[PDB]
């Protein structure tokens, strides 16, 4: 019937319909069939209450087992042009043995499927196993790890949370992917500069046979059948127009880059803390601290790093410092430089992840003591935490300076974009892990100086000198922030210092 | 419309609701609505078992969550005069943490409140958090804690549990506040007199903006816009009246009675019994001793006490006693010195003390075996014991057991109170803290000498000599005490025995 | 509208039940209400599913809390002849703190109660603070404790429990109280001989307020109110007669007391089975050894004893062996001397004494695997506690393996003292180890081989000994006679008879 | 009616209902009632969710317990052919105890059993206890130490797993009970070539009431009552023949006997794991170590092994290594040396057991992740893996085989079969229990020498010398061993790499 086909049921889903009744709702009608192990009447309850519109769209939920091949037959399986298996709420070995199993059963269908598989998966060791046994009709959303992936890239750096939504939201922003026959012999250089009203950044090429390079180098000029990897509001924008000029400039290099502390804190035993950990290693040189709130022995914390094959004699960008304490009682996190830390990071750890309320409850609760503190201990650093509940992270209602909360609706939006084009799954998971491209934002020092009238081209261009593709500005207001204007590319007026977004490799 | 409006479920919703129909019963009735995540028919169903009436007010049960707009906006909560968040019977954090969402969701309403929110805390740890997330319009009322300091208050002066239930409950003799134009400039002393069917207690200062000064100093003159918190019996029922001309003399007799090591008992081990420990602590005179009748190891008891941030190591004047043991397995009750103890505390244990009826029926169980070993082992002591239940109401038991007990009644009073007008919270808590004004019962010769003859009013005068408010007396063979008596300009004949209860610094 | 209600649900409701719709058919039917915190449809659901007959009797089950005075109400609390509260499922000390708090709840009905109150209690000593609030209202049955010692009881006299059986249940006989103007003035002696379809048992004496005196002097002499309590079949079957002529023999010779050390096993842990423990002490003889056979660690054991009060230096004729181990595993019993105890006893744990079926499906596996090993390696008396009377119909033909007692027992009880309260005061004497007991004993206490006489003259010769002979078992019998109906007529005894009589201790 | 019954419900339902269908089909259709304390509703729904044809047999779903009679008599007990007590979810002590009862209860209806009952028991002990209330109307199924032993074995002879499977199954290959009058004096080693079209295995006797011994002695001289007991494809397929003219060979050459010390590993801890951990030892040389990955703790392991009668001094050719960790977490997994063990049996851990496709899922992750981390740590393992919800979990479509995994399903037949011939129960336990003869899987040069060309019935009487009863052969290059060969007077080049299915003594 070539619809959506969801498969389990977790706190996700939510947010999930409404990204994917989004996109329907640019094409007309939209039919999306959950199942699960569940009352019908229980379903369809929830689904009706929940805060958001389904333009144009209908769900249709059902009581059946993913593992039974005439469950799958009520939901016209073999005609879904795609499948997302959704991660169980509870166990995450649990959640990834299901995971597996229902991937299995997905194969066991004999006619066959008309598209892919999109699964949620828990752990970065797993993953692997899925793709062996689903092969070409699967692709693995690692949620957990991914989440942790990017509470980084918005702790490093405060505000990058709101980017994530934005982009990968399919409200405001979304990626693209067209071929333009215009374009095929132009440089790369010229072609970032071709597109008015959306930015390109990536490149499938035929030679590597529909591979998707992202920030490829600029010289390489592309065959004729080659589509390009643009943002914009919609599907379609104005794109290409002639040529603009630009001032081309010089940096002001600041090769030294020399002050750089990055003092982070963690105040969570994270379910996987060699990852976070691991990716972390790619922030600087200079002795980049890194504590640890464990609430956990030392000497059993370094065995669950050695489980992870995690190296001290190995990471080369930090060396961390341990202290052991507690989380919801005050006078432990009394004793901490509160005030010279550049990120604090309010997780929530193995013990009572699974249960969403808990959790959820002991990372708000140690943010508020935080703050509250802090505003006692002075005769302003940035906090961010996270949230696993979707009702919690719709609990956004504090606007103030330290309302940071990653919704796991990134992963949910995550699945609506794989759900819709599986190539853009090859570009999150690179623009997720830290190898490969990255999105950073105020990467090095005077890309503006003294307050100079360059266009956006004309920093684009100046900084494509460090390999970076350049996406967002931001205004010195806060609350807000722009990404890709369609009105002016070449302007004479904006913002004195370092408000910028981009794509680069570090 | 104006209504009352409850979020949640728990035992103490029956007494409120009492509580707030008596507060309607004045106005010819009312309209409260009750929002819970339960079955609205079993909701009515409920409400229909309750054995009192509603006295023209109405109860209307929907079943949401309070964290759902759409839930928010069925019972009007944009409309509600007042919310009152009750607290969850199943976990002190539990129901500490579904009480700040609730609070964070009522600021997420879009629209805004008409009324105020009163939150049922269970532990002073998480009620500084609520507090902070409330800010403007919130009034925070602390249960559990409450009840442990009230328990030991009963216990050494006998008698204060029902002096409390009569002047917290709307029974009668409710706390009023009311301008009068006609007195101002008048002395606060002479101002306490002026009323012949009321008793003034405190002061709500308007040129200090409102807040309520409690046992003000008797040089304070009254300003313009100055209002009178007065114990009153109903709302058109007290009024000023010319001073009567009342005997001032003096009669201070000083020779002073030095305090008395005592014994206490505390059966059961009790949550948050560290701050009962405290105060017991601070309440006693030197080289007193604490037994502690608890089921918990004596091992575990140690590390559970001081896990609550209690250093034994700040003792002053207590000795520490322990023993392990059922508190209703009579051949363990009888190993314990029980005549030798100055006071006993019967305590709902930790262990059960979610369950109400379940808690309440072993405190019992402790409560008749202890009294019938005093009987039978005997060849008088004060008991008190933390009841939770309807099962006081049946109050079978006559007086010679002391089954006048403290209760969670007190809780939903408090609560209702609170719900009418605001700043009686903070009253109560200077009036239930240590600090500030606090309630006692007095011996007679403190104030007078045997078979001395005079009326109330000089009485209250003689009081105010120690800085003390006179509220009532309860004379020697007099079951319960009177307070804001009738007579007060005539004579009474004070027996030694007898005893008063005024309002005292500490 | 005159009914019993109950109050509660457990395992007991099914045989209780039965019990009072046998008191009922002979008045043409009856009615019994159920209120527990349970779904309606799933208790009526669970009425069907129980095998016996109602007899003309209706039951009627409602969901709600004994506690709330609505529930009550929907229930005619006042009105109702006779109210039933069962301790349910759960912690002991629980389930009767709450059977007080119902006590307290049942007090506060304000247009009052009709009947009286039956109260099933765990504890012992808990049992006073029910009467405190219940005062008049109020009859206490508590029969675990003593159904324990009656375990040891029967380990003695094996055949004592369906003697307990027939007596307590309504079907074989029953205890009946009754006033006979006609017996007034007459000793006692002569009373009990006067009934020929029923056995004089007790007094109800007038002069004491209405106390029964149970195994009354033969030198009282009826007064003027004075009711007869009797063993017989139904109400209307007993009626005096004039004296039969009857031998007074006064034959029992004095034998040599046996006394023998033994060697008794308690398998699995039992709620208050320190009480038992105190109880065998005082049965055996010095240099005795008991062994417990427990799940519970060797360790632990100590402080659950003396948590429960026990001293083990005053207590002194048995001595102590501790075992750990499970029961339903074969090798584990293979571990013990099976071979060598006079008695076992296969006592319901207290981690199952709430669920019916789990209990006994335990208690089956243990006594078949320790019958199978004394089978495989080479008299020895085996007692089993089972909780479903099911359990000893589904064995069946009469397999002999094992001497079994219920906790069914107890519904028996209940519904005696639902019917008649002054009943209680005799079930009482008779389960407490103090005042009187029944018993078994052997036929050469009383007579001499092959004499030949009648059941009168034998009850006779045990009123020379303070006992009131009520049954016989025969030699070559299973089931004990209890009433006999030929009481005036010869026979020729054998000495492996055996008679059943009241006696003090 | 005669209809079959079966009392419970259980995961291994399903395959067995599919085994009596297969059966059903022979005599052109059947019955079968289902009770259990389950919904009515809810039992015909997972009825018609089942992928296989049911081939003119009708499934009746009824809500009872077996333990109250007017269910029983609901259902129609007394009428029916065979019950069957399935036990499940529940600890093996208190599902067994279930089954007591339920066959206490079926022992307690007055009007009598039509048929005879089929009890599943999870535990060895209790089988006696079952059959002491029940006496001669019950036959004992002991399951769970069927598969537990057959792992071990298929560990070390691998594919033996797909040979139970078939003989067992009613598909390919059955056990016949059949008296044939003309084969009466005949020795029984003339007995076993007799048959072309089906190998004869054992002999009912008249002369013991009809037990029957599966491996006669060759001397042994039929009498007159006696039937032979066969493995053959149908009941009509195989008839007597006249004998064929047979080389009489001797065996080709007898060798120093080697003894390999092995390695072998333990994923998951497994009810009874400690008869397991014995069975091993009596099958392994001196100075092997066998390795053992559960999440038990290694302080409990002692109590655990203890409690089972196993003492650790008392092994004498194994020594354990325990490790612990999950078996799902790569890193953990990644702590054993997985490329060095001869031997690797992921087992269905004890803690979900009762759970059917929690267990084979978390089986399947550590069979994969076993298999990628030897594929990807590298500069021929034998694994086998415990499944419970079988035919599906053997994937079909993407060309891909499991290796060598056991199934849960096996328990369903062996319960199909002594639903309908009860006697064949003996043959099974004797082949089950280690106790007498047994299956094996045989090298082939202990029969003969390479490139050697003769006949099936030749090597099988070279077999006989060894007491050994020839059944079947695995080709060098074949996915399936061939039980009951069609061309059995046939000469063939036979390879060294060849094995043989043989029925053997112990020793």
């Amino acid at each position: 019937q070539n619809h959506t086909l969801i498969l389990g049921w977790s706190d996700k889903l939510g947010s999930l319909l409404n990204q994917l009744a989004i996109a329907n709702e640019s094409l007309g009608g939209g039919t999306i069939a959950v199942m699960a192990e569940r009352d019908k009447e229980d379903m369809e309850l929830d689904i009706g209450k929940m805060e958001f519109d389904f333009k144009g769209t209908s769900v249709i939920c059902r009581s059946g087992s993913p593992l039974i091949l005439a469950d799958l037959k009520k939901v016209s399986v073999s005609k879904a042009r795609t499948i997302i298996v959704l991660a169980e709420d509870g166990n995450a070995d649990q959640s990834d043995a299901r995971a597996l199993r229902t991937v299995l059963s997905l194969t066991g269908v004999k006619e066959g499927l008309r598209g892919h598989i999109v699964v949620e998966m828990s752990d970065l060791d797993n993953e692997v196993l899925v793709k062996l046994v689903g092969g070409d009709l699967v692709e693995t959303v690692v949620a957990h790890d991914v989440i942790g992936r990017l509470m980084i890239q918005c702790a490093r750096q405060p505000g990058l949370a709101q980017i994530w939504e934005d982009i990968l939201g399919f409200e405001n922003c979304e990626f693209y992917i067209k071929r333009w026959p215009q374009l095929d012999g132009m440089l790369f250089e010229d072609v970032l500069i071709s597109f008015p009203a959306a930015i390109p950044c990536g490149i499938k090429v035929a030679s590597y046979g529909g591979k998707i390079i992202l920030n490829p180098d600029d010289s390489y000029v592309l065959q004729e059948g080659d589509e390009v990897l643009v943002i914009a509001e919609d599907d379609d924008t104005y794109a290409p127009a002639p040529l603009p000029m630009v001032r081309r400039g010089s940096l002001p290099k600041d090769f030294v880059y020399p002050k750089s502390p990055e003092r982070i804190l963690f105040c969570g035993w994270r379910r996987d803390m060699e990852d976070m950990i691991t990716v972390l290693d790619a922030s600087l040189a200079p002795d980049s601290e890194l504590w640890m709130f464990n609430d956990v022995p030392e000497k059993e914390r370094e065995k669950k790093l050695i489980d992870g094959g995690l190296d001290i004699s190995r990471l080369e960008n930090i060396s961390l410092v341990n202290r052991e304490g507690n989380a919801v009682i005050r006078r432990h996190l009394e004793s901490l430089p509160l005030e010279s830390f550049d990120s604090i990071l309010i997780l929530a750890d193995e013990s009572v992840e699974d249960s969403a309320i808990q959790a959820d409850s002991r990372s708000l609760a140690t943010l508020l003591l935080i703050r509250d503190i802090q505003a006692r201990r002075l005769p302003k650093t940035v906090i961010i935490s996270e949230i696993l509940d979707p009702r919690t992270k719709n609990l956004l209602s504090m606007s103030k300076i330290s309302d940071y909360v990653l919704s796991n609706e990134l992963v949910s939006m995550a699945l609506a974009m794989v759900a819709e084009d599986r190539q853009i799954n090859d570009v999150l998971e690179e623009l997720f892990a830290e190898e490969g491209n990255e999105m950073h934002i105020r990467q090095a020092d005077i890309y503006l100086r003294e307050g100079e009238e360059m266009s956006f081209y004309e920093i684009m261009l100046r900084a494509r000198q460090r390999r970076e593709i350049l996406i967002g500005y931001r205004l010195a207001n806060a609350e807000r922030a722009v990404i890709n204007p369609p009105a002016k590319t070449g302007r004479r007026k904006w913002s004195l210092k370092d408000v910028f977004v981009v794509i680069t490799e570090k």
